[PDB]
């Protein structure tokens, strides 16, 4: 009860004995659960608001699955604490929205680079400073997703603190013609305060929106958005289990 | 199945004839159980990643509960779905980080205005635009608290996106000696984006952290942090059933 | 001669013997004559530049009132001076063009908060630090103005420090979409530099320019922002007696 | 009455018949008067809040005195109703703290440039726009200084909104380290802003404050910067009468 | 004589019928005629200020070899008109000083991003916008290194636009903590300029600079330097002949 | 060799000892083997990648005349290096592209002052410090100027970091709107590092591109602009000479 406040991190509420070096981080609890179940040997870490972390184990390598709610504030406390627990490779999970007219839902977004539209790392460093993913981690990544059917597409994203202003519509349309493929609220953020900590990061976004329906096209939508899930999960257990 | 997609806001899941005008906000899901406990003809609305949406009746009036997650983008996010589905009075119920010496963990911070040092309401608008409170509020607040005894302090606090750079002690320092009462990271977005959505904007904080211990002090110190919680929830209701 | 640039502030040119804890600023010289007309034991302390002062009493409370000229630079340096001769509570009387369409001439801006679009405040702050009014002040001129006839309006107001931009149509028609009530040139800085410095602060302000005519109607508007003009000058001499 | 609102401008209170091409402004009003002692055919034009305005003539040639009041707003009212009204040719005739060792009071600082450290010309234009001195108006500055006994710098002033932020010290020793020869409120604003308007604009500044005594000195000393008054009036008066 | 001023690029006076897919970029001219010594069937193309630029043949690949003087500027001028003559992947072969202890003269840093402190790129879009290499070409760069003996080290440089400021040891040693490789002045305009133009690109830059001698060591690094500059031109030739 | 390392600036590869008080800089470096033909005694004194550095006498007076190359970066460093070897007078020849209308091909811009919209200077100082000419050099530019029959304009330049952004249009409609006379690449960084060295600074400009042909054209079009180049050399050297 007072030990567990003494040893554990106060948001994500484990240890340096439960983190593994290799993590894949996501914005949604439920998809903690999703993941887990393409793993051996599940056990729950623990449980504290957005923050659900269990660990199990992928073809030999012990891996951490940690959710960490919607946008960079609350993405970062995940990052700085899994560092604090000995983590060294961390995988984003997500989903975005595209930014280019071909891009299908359930096709895949690996970012190579991010645009920091948000506030979070700018906290800690100025905005010149690259958000970029690692290339270790990319070259498997590439390597994995090369040999399946699956469209995805390497490149930039734009990540931001909100898709609700009203000057949304303006941002999409200059953001496209600067051949930004898709937006999301935390790749950026993960990719400069990571890369800080001294992790090696990466992206893997789930095509949720298109750039621009009878209840079977919905149906059929979402079958393809949890198969790109399956497939950006499915490519990050791949590559951090061959760390 | 298709038609929820159709009707209901797209993160907090419900709809206009099921969100009541006087809405409470706060960080932490399990918060929003133990708010409704306050409350009469308590029902589930939602629940969708940090998203944890009740009704409740509190002295003849309905007022919706919701969890928003940590940090100024899950809040935002919150926020313009609240107020597309009809909400007209918001009040967060949150925990802060005291900035100033004599705050005692369980006190109360009444935030007045808020330091927009977060990424959020810079989305929308020139940081130059004030995050303070509604007067309608502030005046019930004022009128309930100062009936009661435990301490309290109206003032400005800083809501930020990260307090784990390695410039916290110097930000901490800089902000005490500006009369920053207390820290968090989503008031000042709740008071900008809003008041620009017209809606009534309040913040009731409860501290959590010493500005700067055995078994039995952690025992008493979580027991006056419920406390202090339990008088925030209270204080809100209480504003809210009187509009 | 001597003795007295050794002991009066440089540029409002009386000591802490003179100034009372209770003070309302206006920018014009020629009104600190017109308010004095509504006091008791009027006497005339200092003029010099910009800055003419006055004490009077009203309702048995002594009260200083002291123009600033136009702009925030002048008025910052009446704030710092004021403050130093022991001013505690500082309500503006100023003057304001309406930035909503339904504000007439002579009705009431009673500024809640200031967007900070003047460089002055910045000159001490981030602009993210919010320019708000006291809450304690706020009640009290809330509860005299809604006890009689004349129009008022509680909300933001913008300060800046030019209205002869070449973009001044573009500004005016942006902030009117945002809500402002009002522009001036002062309140932000005084609400910004007088909380710093640990004042209570107000400011209510006469509507002298509609948002958008023959000698009568040129008669009978004079007529107008003078009783509006009253009006303020009143409100504020009610609520700070009453301190 | 009614025809003067119409026909002068708002608050200059003067029109094109009546404003010279030539002009001088100052900050303080009482200095209009001690200007047009050194004149002939004086008239008084206007009299409203900080401005103060007067013609003269001088070796034939009529020149409007205009007093604006302390700081970059109200200076810049002035410039642009004076632009309205005819202007041509503005030079600035006022005070400064020296920002270097050796700059005695009384001596004479001819503005060449000046750090736009104020927030009114940012208000009209990137700050990247260079405020300078017409080299028309500093050719004739320099060849009526160089041929008289007191002491007078050519260089870079820095003008700004406040002197009494905390930081006062800090910017005062980086700005000495810069080379910077004084500090005023104005400057900027008139180089920046009349530049703008077409303009010809120059500044010359009376140090009136030591970078760094007996009632012996201070008289002294307030004769001195009295001489340096008028030696800067006289160089304006000088050369304006030769254009 | 007239019509190569119609149909060159203005600066580095070439065209699209000269001008491979492939090419190396350089700052010294001096360089380009170095380079071309490793190349078969080699041809003058202009010779224009900083630009020098030259044809030759690499494993059976046409490569063009163009140097870009120092600074940012000059280097977006090279790659927009590159660019506009049909240029489709660029590797700046470039020189940087150290920001590690432990990197010797003439090992080599691959700059996998930059940090965006020139002014050139931010001429184009916001500073959030990534700088970085693209990951066809790293794969290449290191598979190519990894094979060889001398020491090179992959990661963040920061690209600025002086090295003579002030502040130089204050950024140094900042930069230094943040893991920053080393600098130079054009790897990030590179970067930013052509990723938005559609360019795959990347940076090789031999050490020249100790983070921090007799004749003979001055001769032994001269040595290493040029050795360094040798691998580097070899690593970009050969990763572009595999294209 | 090994000496000269250890004496001569890195860049410019000059000492004390060669470089005059007095000298021109351009951007190219054949313009510096056409200016010296101007001159007596000439000797070359280095040639280090864009640097051609030679002396030459002009009426008794010995100059250094120095190629910089584009831009601001190489500028600043040309300028620093000549500081370090005893330059206190510095004179910029170099183009300009016209933003007026009227401004004709070998007609001449000298710039009174610059807007700052390049990096190099806003790595050393805020952007609000003037970039401006020195009197002394503006008053012998003038003088002779005045004497001939070429039209020249004083005025405001706008020195920049890219011409080939997709703004350029909206800028230069822009630039055109605020009576800026020409663009370039350089002067406000000569103005801004320069004067902050305690450098006499002014530059000359040659147009060479119209606001907005056969031939004939075409070749008369090239005299106008070499007519252009000799008059701004010798307007430079006459100026110089006379220091
Ligand atoms: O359990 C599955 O095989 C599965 C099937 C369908 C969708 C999935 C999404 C995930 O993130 C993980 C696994 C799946
Ligand atoms: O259920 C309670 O009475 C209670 C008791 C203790 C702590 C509480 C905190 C809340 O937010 C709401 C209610 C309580
Ligand atoms: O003297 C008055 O009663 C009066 C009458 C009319 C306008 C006034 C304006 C003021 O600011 C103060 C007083 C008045
Ligand atoms: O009236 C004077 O001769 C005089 C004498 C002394 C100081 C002065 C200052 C001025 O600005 C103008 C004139 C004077
Ligand atoms: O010519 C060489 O083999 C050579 C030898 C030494 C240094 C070199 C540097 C280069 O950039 C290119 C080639 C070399
Ligand atoms: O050599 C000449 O007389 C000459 C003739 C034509 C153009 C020139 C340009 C220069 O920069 C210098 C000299 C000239």
């Amino acid at each position: 009860l007072y030990f567990q406040s003494m040893s554990k991190q106060p948001h994500i509420c484990v240890d340096e004995n439960q983190v593994s070096p290799y993590v894949i981080v996501c914005g949604e609890p439920d998809r903690v659960n999703r993941i887990v179940e393409l793993m051996d040997n599940v056990e729950l870490l623990a449980e504290n608001r957005e923050y659900r972390v269990f660990n199990g184990v992928y073809k030999g390598t012990t891996i951490t699955i940690c959710s960490t709610g919607i946008g960079a504030p609350s993405m970062i406390i995940a990052v700085e604490e899994l560092k604090l627990c000995g983590a060294t490779h961390v995988i984003r999970v997500g989903s975005a929205g595209a930014m280019q007219d071909h891009i299908q839902l359930g096709e895949l977004i690996v970012a190579e680079g991010a645009v920091r539209d948000e506030g979070g790392s700018k906290a800690y460093i100025s905005s010149a400073y690259p958000a970029y993913a690692s290339f270790a981690l990319l070259k498997e990544i590439s390597h994995f997703l090369e040999n399946q059917s699956v469209k995805y597409y390497f490149g930039v994203v734009r990540s931001h603190d909100s898709f609700y202003t009203d000057e949304e519509d303006q941002l999409c349309q200059y953001w496209n013609k600067k051949g930004i493929l898709g937006a999301d609220m935390e790749t950026s953020a993960l990719f400069t305060v990571g890369r800080l900590r001294g992790l090696q990061v990466a992206s893997i976004l789930n095509n949720v929106v298109l750039y621009q329906e009878g209840v079977n096209q919905y149906v059929n939508d979402n079958k393809a958005m949890m198969n790109g899930e399956r497939l950006a999960a499915i490519t990050a257990l791949e590559t951090l289990c061959k760390q």
